[PDB]
């Protein structure tokens, strides 16, 4: 017998756990969709070449790759920024900028889950910190759309631009993105320290900007007119007039794991503490100028993967399950009343009704059982006293003969 | 330079193409929907095993598999079918039959293109031929939704229950799926009859009874009441009442290139003789027995493709390019206005309308320009001396003040 189980780490969606995604996705693309963003995809393999970042990224780390059988290096994408960057690069100038666009690729991973689906959303060519703004927004959106509030989650934000100083102050950029790799693990001290040695004083005043709890206390330490304190302070003003203040908030602990971010960042979290970050992304207006654009290409988006966000929803009781629907459901009386119940079946779908008929030699009472399984709203018997009077017999499930044309 | 080009044999789907692909995936999601089929989905990693068949298929001959660093064997899925069983064993059971179960999973193969997706629907538990009608109703339908007739596409349907019999009274069945492989590339007879050769009088039978041009001459050489021709003659009598007789005919070359289909089997075509084909299937009540059902469970279905069908649909111009849509853009007049039009953009979107604002600085008439780039049907321009008044400027794309509140 066949191994029934899927292949390690990861799932089966038969149709029950498809709904629970579907409902999932079908606020990604319509969020997406509210916010102007464009569909993209690109396929799920792509050369390993394009993950080589030498940051020691966790991301890059516990890479699903292999080797074709014509010798080339492939992975599975742990990510999609950057096939987006590789679309972006190949299309050049012939893009209209600003661009906003979308996804909600399955990324994977070896080392647990190894695969997931995360809906990515991305704004190229802009660089004022309304992108960014917009990001949030349509982050806080979905999740307001899925019936969490601002009491349920939260989204903290944070510019690496403050950060940048310090290490540039304390004497090289190119252990910039190692070190917020690093710093990215903080909540083991001991940890944390020793991995910033290993790299090459400047530990404690990384440490000290980290635990800042305010952007006037920012301010104090590099100045009301730094570039991060403006933008942040835009940031907020402009989240604000949105009408969505109360989901967001400044945390100079945040940095994120990814090495190619360069300005703001943020992450999704669940106020009660319980579950890892529900989203996370930012800026990464260099990306496009490491892959040999001509000229540099502003940048920013975020993922949301679709683990912890259902988590939290079924911890919140917000995913009760949704049976199947079906509007009709076509009984023929026998298999004599087949002809006739197809040509009906016929009728109702071209009105645009979802319909079954029976497909199966099955009794009435057995048929209308059937019916309510699949969540059917109206029964329709094809019977021979009935059709003979150009009628049908209609029951509701959530009798009376009708005639055929009213039946839609 | 990165490379810009996608991994050999895989397609970027850029926002142009992917609303190509999306015009497509939604007729196959609706037409589902209509048919009262449900969504289902499965890794598109699969072991190695669930494909070894020993029947000297062209689709388990040009697998893309590998070996993990675990050292097992797998492979990307070159189909959806064994997926599907894998889960339909699974459950057992558990399982209400009958059930209709849909997916549009990406394929993949390695040999030219490497992958394409396969909208995949399959009727689980039907012993009677109502099944096939369904599901090539289903088809034809999804065809005729992409704006093609029955003058454009056919479906040919044969049952390979005929020249089953021809093989068992040539005297092992154990070569009669091996025997459709090599029957199924007929369309050269020197390699073809070779091919029988190979494998072990009974090639001319078989030849002869797929030159058969009717039900009829069929009948005469297996009898009116042969399990085929009630069969086939029911078939037909069913899709001609739901109104598609003009969709479908009766071929006896069609086999289908796959071991396990064990009655109808179908494929649809353009009827200019120009393309491969459209979509292929049939039934299959042996397979869940072969991966170890204690109880045979019979099975019919169908996979199609989104290449072939593209380009049908481009040779009948029926995909025009449709251009991104917004209904509206939001234009702040300048930055200090950009507060009131984020307050604006919020009570455009909480009303269900899909909007952009203007996310750079620039002046009102490149906004405008902007707005008519991205298929917007409305601007609405935030300025000053308006929203004293309480009011924003709209403008229909395809001037005048207009209050808040009347916007929505
Ligand atoms: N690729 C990032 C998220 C992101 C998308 N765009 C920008 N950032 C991640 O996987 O966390
Ligand atoms: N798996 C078959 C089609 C199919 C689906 N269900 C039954 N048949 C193919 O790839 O051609
Ligand atoms: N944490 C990032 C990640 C990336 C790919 C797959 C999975 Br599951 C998780
Ligand atoms: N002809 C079957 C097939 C299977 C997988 C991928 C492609 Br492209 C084609």
């Amino acid at each position: 017998m066949v191994e029934t189980e899927p292949v390690q780490g990861c799932r089966d969606f038969p149709p029950e756990a498809m709904r629970c995604r579907r409902h999932l996705f079908d606020v990604f693309h319509a969020t997406a969709k509210t916010f102007g963003f464009e569909e993209y995809d690109a396929p799920v393999l792509e050369s390993e070449e394009l993950y080589i970042r030498k940051a020691g990224e966790e991301i890059t780390e516990q890479m699903f790759n292999f080797i074709t059988k014509g010798g080339h290096r492939v992975a599975l994408r742990p990510e999609m920024t950057p096939s987006l960057a590789r679309l972006l690069l190949g299309k050049g100038r012939s893009l209209l900028l600003p661009a906003k666009w979308y996804s909600i690729p399955q990324c994977w991973r070896y080392e647990r889950r190894r695969e997931h689906y995360q809906w990515n959303m991305d704004i190229v060519g802009v660089k004022s910190v309304s992108a960014e703004v917009e990001l949030v927004c349509a982050a806080c959106w979905a999740m307001r759309s899925l019936g969490l509030s601002s009491k349920d989650v939260g989204i903290k934000v944070n510019s690496r631009k403050v950060l940048q100083t310090v290490v540039e102050q304390a004497g090289t950029s190119d252990k910039f993105a190692p070190v917020c790799v690093i710093v990215d693990k903080m909540e083991p001290r001991e940890e944390v320290e020793a991995q910033l040695a290993v790299l090459g004083t400047v530990v404690d005043a990384i440490t000290t900007t980290l635990s800042l709890k305010s952007i006037d206390e920012i301010a104090q330490r590099v100045g009301e007119e730094h570039e991060a304190v403006k933008e942040l302070r835009q940031f907020f003003e402009q989240v604000e007039a949105y009408g969505y203040g109360d989901w967001v908030l400044f945390d100079a602990s945040v940095v994120r794991g990814l090495a190619y971010y360069t300005g703001i960042v943020f992450e999704g979290f669940d106020r009660e503490g319980k579950f890892r970050a529900l989203c996370g992304g930012g800026r990464y207006d260099n990306l496009l100028t490491t892959y040999g654009s001509p000229t540099p290409i502003p940048c920013a988006g975020f993922g949301f993967g679709d683990c912890v966000i259902v988590e939290l929803l079924q911890e919140k009781r917000l995913l009760p399950d949704i049976p199947h629907v079906v509007d009709d459901v076509v009984i023929p009386f026998d298999e004599s009343m087949r002809p006739h119940a197809l040509a009906v079946l016929r009728r109702l779908r071209d009105a645009g009704r979802s319909a079954d008929i029976i497909l199966d030699k099955k009794k009435v009472v057995q048929a209308f059982n059937y019916a309510d399984r699949v969540g059917a709203v109206r029964a329709v018997l094809v019977a021979p006293e009935e059709w003979e009077r150009g009628e049908v017999q209609v029951k509701m499930l959530r009798g009376f003969a009708v005639p055929l044309d009213r039946l839609v």
